[PDB]
């Protein structure tokens, strides 16, 4: 009952992006430029359906360099993953939560079953624990 | 065959990279905001270091942003910029056709000069076939 590394996530649908700058409540550890990616099953839930088992959402976080008032993507810091499985991850609302340092499969960041990730996402119970909304 | 096609479905293509251009940057007018670059399959072959087939398309998707408590949040789409590869049809501008679509709407074509203005800046990147964006992980 470990969350699987989402191989190939960079080929998935780009949901949205956001920049979190120093001073933001989530700066540690989510400071930087992040991109949200969704597999096919996750798109189904984002469009108004139920999230099927097998849905995966990825929070892809980069550092940025500020250069003459442009923010430029630097190195990947981590990915956060949410993997849908109603049965296996019922303790955390049907989603398994994991982080991978530098986006590497052997650098697992979560040490508490995903409880700390879940505690913040629980605020989005009404939208099946997902913050991100589909835009055009 | 003289016009760049609107790239229907580009939001489902591969996300190459992003960048933010803030006030004070030389390109804030007209490329200020958060932009994302997308590539179709044919464009990927070219970005990977292979050659660009005719039919390759690269999309520059530009959003305004809002400042919200040390976050930059995506606002309204300002425009999309499109490069469509056709070595024969678009030979006057280096084998790419250039178009801009206001607010990303198919009916709001922006380019009036056959893409010469667009090409004039892209011409500096001759050695990478007029493409600035690089693949990252
Ligand atoms: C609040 C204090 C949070 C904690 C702790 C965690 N996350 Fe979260 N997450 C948060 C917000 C406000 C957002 C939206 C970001 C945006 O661009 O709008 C997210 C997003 C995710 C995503 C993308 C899917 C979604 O819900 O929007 C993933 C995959 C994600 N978060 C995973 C994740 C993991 C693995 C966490 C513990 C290591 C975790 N999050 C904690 C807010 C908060
Ligand atoms: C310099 C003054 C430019 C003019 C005028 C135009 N473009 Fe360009 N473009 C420029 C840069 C520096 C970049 C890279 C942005 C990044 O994130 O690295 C781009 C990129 C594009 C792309 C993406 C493909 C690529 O070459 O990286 C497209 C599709 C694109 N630009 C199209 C485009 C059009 C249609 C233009 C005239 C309306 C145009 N550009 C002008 C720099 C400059
Ligand atoms: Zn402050
Ligand atoms: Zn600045």
């Amino acid at each position: 009952t470990k969350v699987k590394y989402p191989d190939g996530f960079r080929s998935w649908y780009h949901v949205k992006s956001m920049v979190i700058q120093p001073g933001h409540p989530l700066e540690n550890p989510f400071g930087g430029i992040h991109h949200v990616y969704a597999n096919a099953e996750a798109i189904q839930g984002l469009r108004g359906g139920n999230y099927p088992d097998g849905a995966v959402l990825v929070f892809d976080l980069f550092d940025y360099q500020e250069d003459n008032h442009a923010l430029v993507e630097g190195k990947r810091k981590l990915i956060g993953v949410m993997e849908r499985d109603a049965k296996r991850f019922s303790a955390t609302g049907g989603w398994g939560y994991e982080g991978f340092g530098e986006g590497k499969p052997d650098k697992r960041l979560v040490t508490d079953g995903g409880q700390g990730c879940f505690g913040c996402h629980a605020a989005q119970k009404e939208s099946q624990y997902v913050f991100s909304r589909l835009r055009d």
